[PDB]
């Protein structure tokens, strides 16, 4: 109970207890795991908190970058590269591409993944360099409207789990859908993600989803609530345990906080530089991965 | 802390957690809500077990009846009431397609919800007497695919969270989507609901799940695992309060078992007269409400 960080000795709490009570699914090319399916979580984002664990380092560019290319509508990889980020690089380079049947495409057209639902859900199509405007339904803009305009509302869905669209994905959606919430003049929300690994991605996806939040509501003039981060498939690769177990040692520090350093017209009107990260206080960087 | 019904002895005091720990959003005209955002529920589903409550009755009829019918894929509330369920009778007669501005669509033409997302997402959707078969991605087909030829996949997802088709929609979708996942050759089911009633509407949605995987892993050949309730708005109405205190009260009996009585050849081959309910012990209706 007496933790500076409770809500982070809670993580460490749910890696524990997948060690503790979770299902093995082993194999030998060294890529086994261990399982709970279905869990939940709540990180508070008041006073500017932002999620990113401080016992694990989260790569914060890139979760930086990455979002903002997602809200951008983009689905060529090859602008996140261009800021040196490139978690997107082995599913855009050319092998992976014709591998997987899509050899009418240049580097780095990802397909309708996830910029493309978010903005564009419904849309037909074509490439990474098409002008989709006015073309399927803009989800995003859609979720501010009703914060704004109908904050009691408990339809405020945006989703990227678009069936028809699947096939033509680098990958399918991982992060599912979200919900946002507002009570008592704060925003909430709730993410669903399918399946996540609890030392790499769902603690970059955590960081994700609350600095989202945060640039929502500075947009509809909210102060920040809670994140409530659910989980499908939540996993540990086993060959980390080592890892896990030290890290699951470590006192956790406080969060770090979201500044924005100027004004914003609209969720289109971010930038690198204007999202400040302040005290992002980690532990050192871990041996084994 | 021997609890027979352990599963549904959490189901009050989830409801309980709601009345002491719960955000108010009151009316002057009746119809307040007392809400919690962030809930998660597990149910076993061993042995034949089903997630109906005994504390206060739920209508296995309409579960029953309203479940099949999705799976059918129609978007006809009249064949639903030809079985004497009502449900949904009263978004679909015509006061209030007009209202809706559906006012070329004939009683009972509910467009494109549940049915037509499960079995044609994306489709193109015209009326409720039309044969859209080859139309649109049947993702219940797709489910029992996966289930079988590939049980360790992460993403065995259904949802009927469809944009483009919404504003057709008489209501939208509560529960959004769904993830099924095997592990132990044993399948669980997860469920998001984005907006539920505690007292009227979630325990409905629990049986109605609970119901579908049991029928979906007679078809894969699998046995029955755990249902995961996820909920995104979790209330309890203000005025059923007094109700809900006594159903707190009430010690719940073992849940009751399904038992299909001939075998199936798809999913497409359940009927009412083959899914027998064993046991369903029931305490007397409640005196508020
Ligand atoms: O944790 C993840 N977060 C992601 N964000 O999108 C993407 C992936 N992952 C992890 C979850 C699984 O380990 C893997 C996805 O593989 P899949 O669920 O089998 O498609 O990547
Ligand atoms: O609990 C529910 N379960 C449903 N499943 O079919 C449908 C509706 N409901 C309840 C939840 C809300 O109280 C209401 C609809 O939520 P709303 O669309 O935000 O009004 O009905």
């Amino acid at each position: 109970q007496v933790h500076l960080n409770q809500d982070e000795y809670k993580y460490l709490k749910q890696v524990e207890q997948i060690l503790r009570e979770g299902t093995r699914r082993d194999d030998r090319t060294g890529t086994g795991t261990i399982s709970i399916f279905g869990m939940q979580s709540k990180y508070c984002l008041r006073n500017g908190t932002i999620p990113l664990l401080t016992t694990k380092r989260v790569y914060w560019k890139g979760v930086l970058e990455e979002l903002l290319w997602f809200i951008s509508g983009s689905t060529d990889g090859k602008l996140l590269m261009e800021k040196n980020v490139k978690i997107w690089e082995k599913n855009g380079d050319r092998a992976f591409l014709d591998n997987l049947g899509f050899t009418s495409r240049e580097e780095g057209d990802l397909g309708p993944v996830y910029g493309f639902q978010w903005r564009h859900f419904g849309a037909k199509y074509v490439d990474c360099h098409t002008d989709y405007s006015g073309q399927g339904v803009d989800q995003l803009a859609e979720v501010i409207r009703q914060i704004k305009e109908q904050p009691d509302s408990r339809r405020i869905i945006m989703s990227a789990w678009n069936p028809s669209d699947l096939g033509q994905m680098v990958l399918p959606p991982c992060h599912t859908m979200c919900q946002f919430y507002v009570d008592n003049g704060e925003l909430s929300c709730q993410l669903y993600q399918r399946s996540g690994d609890m030392g790499l991605g769902v603690p970059f996806n955590l960081a994700s989803y609350g600095l989202l939040t945060h640039m929502i509501a500075k947009v509809c003039g909210l102060k920040p609530g809670t994140l409530v981060h659910t989980l499908g498939d939540a996993h540990v690769y086993s060959n980390h345990v080592d890892a896990l177990k030290i890290q699951l040692d470590r006192e956790p520090y406080a969060f770090p906080k979201i500044r924005f350093t100027r004004d914003v017209a609209s969720i289109d009107d971010f930038t690198s530089d204007m999202i400040a990260l302040d005290d992002y206080k980690c532990h050192p960087k871990i041996p084994m991965d």
